[PDB]
């Protein structure tokens, strides 16, 4: 069921709390892209000595997917040591818009089983797009 | 009035259309920060031959800004040569939420006067904050 | 150092895998470990063009995100007429993942090569040692 | 290299001037132009790290929303034992809009000094020749 699918990427994105690359925030945040053809794609956050150069969870994720030809998302799972479900930031945000439909589902999930149910449209509306390039 | 200064500040904006520095993607971006003293800050794009180093027009407005010691905001506006009003990306969404209050207005602008009423919260809802950092 | 076509064939073969509708400008990366694994990257553009990312920094994550800490060679590949250079921003995360010494190959259109190391392209490297 | 007392003096008062919330570990920076006139950078954090801007960069854009395309120096500091050494990224927007052989001080606590060049900071600087 989409349900107990749904557990597993959580499952996945809690899963890579424990690999972030986080010594400097000490922050960890995990994410798990799911692609149209099953595939699944687990993102960490990845931080620099220079802060501007870190990269979040959800971005390497689809950096990951995208960088082995995946255009296809269905669902993204983030997941934080958070009291409530974790926020995708801005730029986050962004590159979702770029790559998934406006409606595809977006999971956040925090500690202690918290979870917020959201698409990439309710988190970006009036998205910026390329139209105008 | 609220409504003969916004539309100065939309002048700035639109003025700064004029000074971007776009050499790549030919698509410049103006923005007018207004803090709570009066005083205005106008932001441009400003590109990157590697392009993930370039800053968009917002947050230039705001590193200008906070660099003086705002920390105080009031309006922002920003501008594009676009159909409908331009819509700011969600990193810039982000910069925004570091330093203004979530109901804090902003007006969009595109071309031939068209414009668009919104707020920090409404560009980026359930914004993620330093909260549990 | 040692190079294997391998590895260039993982650079070049990235350049037709680039997401680039903005630029048309392709570029691949090969990231190699010390087991001998390798990790592909491209170049991946967004609309709003400061949340692009490079093919070297995209090697970088998907080699990281893997738990990959021990790098050995890293190649990157472009359709340029002279070896394709790493922007500075790709520079800084190779010096974050490794060692000043580790063997960077740089390739361009035509067989054109250029051979130098993480520490030569950044040199006076900032690091974390005063945070 | 000429090196004026006010641009030393402006990167450092600049230093208590950083939005540094998260790291606390401010870096100023002072650009200066053709025309005399100066530009004070300072790092500004955002909850999300990588939305940071570096000192070098905010100098940069401050500059260059005003119109100024002639840099003659740039001054660096930060609270660190020797003189701070700015990030690949910095390094790559100087290289953007500043001469290879323009002059780069970069300062430390305890008056500690290197000076150096945006050339040498970012040897086979990548460029929008290919693009
Ligand atoms: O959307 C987001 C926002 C933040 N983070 C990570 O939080 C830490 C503190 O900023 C950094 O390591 C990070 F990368 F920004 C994500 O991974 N995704
Ligand atoms: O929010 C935004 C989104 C985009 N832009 C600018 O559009 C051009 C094409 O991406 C780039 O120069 C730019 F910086 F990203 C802004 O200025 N602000
Ligand atoms: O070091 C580098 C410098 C540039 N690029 C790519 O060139 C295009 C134009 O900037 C963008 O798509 C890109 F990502 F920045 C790299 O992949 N690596
Ligand atoms: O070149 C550089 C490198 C780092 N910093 C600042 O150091 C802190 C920790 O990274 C961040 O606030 C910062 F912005 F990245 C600069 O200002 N310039
Ligand atoms: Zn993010
Ligand atoms: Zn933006
Ligand atoms: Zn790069
Ligand atoms: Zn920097």
């Amino acid at each position: 069921s989409m349900a107990e699918l749904k557990q597993e990427w959580i499952n996945t994105a809690i899963e890579a709390l424990d690999k972030a690359y986080v010594p400097y925030s000490h922050f960890p945040v995990g994410a798990c892209l799911v692609t149209e053809s099953g595939k699944i794609y687990q993102g960490i956050n990845i931080e620099n000595a220079s802060f501007g150069l870190t990269n979040c969870a959800e971005r390497t994720a689809f950096f990951k997917a995208v960088s082995e030809g995946e255009r296809s998302f269905t669902h993204l799972v983030v997941a934080g040591h958070t009291p409530d479900p974790i926020s995708p930031c801005g730029a986050c945000r962004q590159v979702m818009a770029e790559f998934c439909a406006p409606d595809m589902p977006v999971t956040l999930v925090g500690d202690n089983g918290v979870t917020k149910a959201t698409t990439v449209r309710e988190l970006l509306p009036y998205a910026f797009t390329e139209k105008d390039l």
